DNA sequence: TCTAGGGTCCTAGGACCC
DNA sequence: GGGTCCTAGGACCC
């Protein structure tokens, strides 16, 4: 058989919502991210900023060297959720097979759909419109017979465009496709693959699944499959959040437990408020804490626990702080909850 | 340039159980 | 010796 998978990807989503809601930002370089004195990184940038080299996940200090006139914005996450929910409702008009990946992204399985003569190509275009019409935002799409190829294709004609890969086109597409474009093949894995001569899927096809199972475990089976267009993963639509996390990185590092405890005191009510939205009685499976040090090493401590409790989180942080800070500065502290299994 | 905050899934050693 | 929990860490995603 053969499925029809759309990947929809809004363009510069947070920035596109800021330019819609304040046209004064349209053609000057803007970006959502913390200030440099807040030691932030960029979340998303508009195209005027990207012309300078401004990218997502870039430290804000670098973003600012590349683009000295960059306007920084702290983000209005209710204004990004209203559009995300709106957009997901537009998806529902065409199919209930919606696997959201983030506020700005979602997979759709439109095989069994019947809205544009089963043309996945025209369903996406109609979805890419509509969104434009009702939200004044643009989106790009990818159409393919499997998830990962649909996601790659959604990058091909960005912004405000789409790209279709048919099963006929798949082996051609795959032959020079760099491995790093595969979701789940990030910096580390790609550098390891490059150091064996493996750069593209074409190179992996010339490999043996047995030896790949040795060098990467069940990741090597994933590499093998993806390099041949194999992606059996189904658009899920039933996925539920499993954890809640609240952490902050301070403008200056902290070196005294009194400072750490003061941070937790501001963090705890925020975690309670967000947990209570999805669990009014605050009953959980595990809770825990996170410290990130001056040199960037990270440690987490968490344990089964039945119900959110501030004092046990302070307690846990005290133990981690004494037992593993070793004199270093601390740049972030976080609280964490693991939700009950349901 | 100096490195976020939401999250996901995988691995692996001991504990615990058979 | 074979089977799940617990926990910490890490790569990766947006």
């Amino acid at each position: 058989g053969s499925r029809k998978i759309i990947h929809v990807d809004m363009d510069c989503f947070f920035a596109a919502v800021e330019m819609r809601d304040n046209p004064a930002l349209r053609d000057i370089p803007i970006a959502i991210g913390g200030s440099r004195e807040r030691r932030g990184v960029i979340s998303t940038a508009n195209y005027p900023a990207r012309k300078f080299g401004v990218r997502s996940a870039m430290p804000t200090g670098m973003a600012l060297k590349l683009c000295p006139h960059l306007t920084l914005l702290p983000g209005r996450f209710d204004a990004y959720k209203e559009a995300s929910n709106h957009i997901r409702e537009i998806f529902s008009r065409y199919t209930s097979r919606i696997e959201p990946l983030s506020l700005d992204e979602a997979y759709l399985d439109v095989t069994d759909s019947v809205h544009c003569h089963g043309s996945a190509t025209l369903i996406a275009q109609e979805i890419r419109q509509t969104i434009f019409n009702e939200l004044q935002l643009t989106a790009s799409a990818g159409v393919a017979p499997v998830k990962f190829l649909a996601k790659i294709a959604s990058d091909m004609n960005k912004p405000n465009g789409q790209f279709v890969i048919t099963p006929a086109e798949v082996p051609a597409f795959l032959q020079t496709l760099p491995l790093a474009k595969i979701p789940g093949v990030g910096k580390v894995s790609a550098a390891k693959l490059e150091a064996m001569g493996l750069r593209t899927c074409g190179d992996v096809q010339k490999c043996d699944l047995v030896m790949l199972l040795k060098r990467f475990g069940k990741f090597g089976r994933i590499l093998w499959e993806r390099s041949q267009g194999i992606d059996e993963r189904d658009v899920n639509s039933e996925r539920l959040r499993k954890s809640v996390g609240v952490e902050r990185t301070m403008a200056e590092d902290i070196h005294h437990w009194s400072e750490c405890e003061a941070i937790i005191e501001r963090l705890y009510p925020e975690l309670e408020r967000r947990l209570a939205k999805v669990k009014p009685d605050l009953l959980i499976a595990r809770q825990g804490v996170k410290l990130k040090f001056d040199d960037f090493q990270q440690t987490t401590q968490e344990h089964v626990w039945p119900r959110l409790n501030k004092a046990d989180l302070i307690a846990t942080a005290r133990k981690t702080w004494d037992e593993r800070r070793g004199g270093r500065g601390v740049r972030l502290v976080g609280l964490h909850v693991t939700l009950l299994d349901p």
